[PDB]
């Protein structure tokens, strides 16, 4: 029995549930709203519902709510997944989000890695102005975020969904992290290990800052020129630890041209306060973009 937000409020009965689309902090499903657009009450269009798992222990209930409650005064960015709206009245809660059709940017790079009929055969789908432009996105979206002063604690490609017209959002930035009981050597449903996108002083010293998004957005660079790779690849927990105290970073990628290889070691720097800002990440990545030529 929530409270109601006439704001944020959508009747559930306007919504049909499709297939589920992933989990976690609850579970989330492909769906068909009508008249999400209240100028157009019989258009449908396709949103992702967030709701509770069968599991509903009271505080993931409380977390879920939390989340709900970020997402209503984050406000708008056109790189950041934004609220459309949530059911609250008269059954189960549901937080409804802007859905990605591409899924997240992980997914979305190895699938499209290069592959002999035709003109262009070498060419697979993905540009290097294209990865440039995915970094910039997500780097803009986490500027606004820190403007927002909202930290993410979590950054990974696996974090970044990618839209139809390949926009890159930012999922999951207002979560209860569990920030005290990490285990560190505990990989998720699809195999991710969550301390290798952790900062120095985030892993070490539980201390989390925007730069220490920073140092995570720096191990995103690295997956987006991968296409898709995981991060520290093949290394055990155990040597990430002794790894890290001994002052060691990821090799540079193959095809990747040092301007990059460079901003993932700037993010990468031990003491918070020599790593870019967001905004100097920003503007370095748009000289990039800028360089591409016509
Ligand atoms: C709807 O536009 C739509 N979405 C997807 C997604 C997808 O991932 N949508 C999505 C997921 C979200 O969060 C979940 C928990 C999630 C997943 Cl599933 C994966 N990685 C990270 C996260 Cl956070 C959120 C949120 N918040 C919003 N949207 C995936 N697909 C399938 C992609 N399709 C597979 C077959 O090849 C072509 C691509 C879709 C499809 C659609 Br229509």
């Amino acid at each position: 029995d929530l409270p109601l937000d006439p704001l944020w409020e959508f009747p559930r009965d306007r919504l049909v549930l499709g297939k589920p689309l992933g989990e976690g902090f609850g579970q989330v499903v492909r769906a068909e709203a009508f008249g999400m657009d209240p100028a157009r009450p019989d258009q449908a269009s396709t949103v992702a519902v967030k709701m509770l798992k069968d599991n509903a222990s009271d505080k993931d209930l409380a977390d879920l709510v939390s989340e709900m409650e970020v997402m209503k005064l984050i406000g708008r960015h056109k790189n950041i997944i934004n609220l459309l709206g949530v059911c609250t009245q008269e059954g189960p809660l549901y937080v409804i989000v802007e859905c990605a059709a591409k899924g997240n940017l992980r997914e979305f790079l190895r699938a499209r890695r290069p592959p002999p009929d035709g003109p262009r055969s070498s060419e697979g789908p993905l540009s290097f102005p294209v990865l440039v432009s995915c970094a910039y996105q997500v780097a803009r979206g986490m500027q606004y975020l820190e403007s927002r002063k909202c930290i993410h604690r979590d950054l990974a490609a696996r974090n970044v969904l990618v839209t139809e017209d390949n926009v890159m959002k930012i999922a999951d930035f207002g979560l209860a992290r569990g920030v005290h009981h990490i285990d560190y050597y505990k990989k998720t449903s699809n195999g991710r290990l969550p301390v290798k996108w952790m900062a120095p002083e985030a892993l070490f010293d539980e201390v989390y800052t925007h730069q220490s998004d920073v140092w995570s957005f720096g191990i995103l660079l690295w997956e987006i020129f991968t296409l898709g790779g995981s991060p520290y690849p093949g290394i055990p927990v155990e040597e990430l630890f002794s790894l890290l105290r001994e002052g060691h970073r990821m090799d540079r990628p193959p095809h990747c041209p040092p301007e990059l290889y460079g901003l993932m070691r700037e993010c990468w720097h031990a003491a918070p306060s020599q790593r870019p800002t967001f905004k100097q990440l920003v503007e370095a990545l748009d000289k990039v973009l800028l360089a591409v030529s016509e």
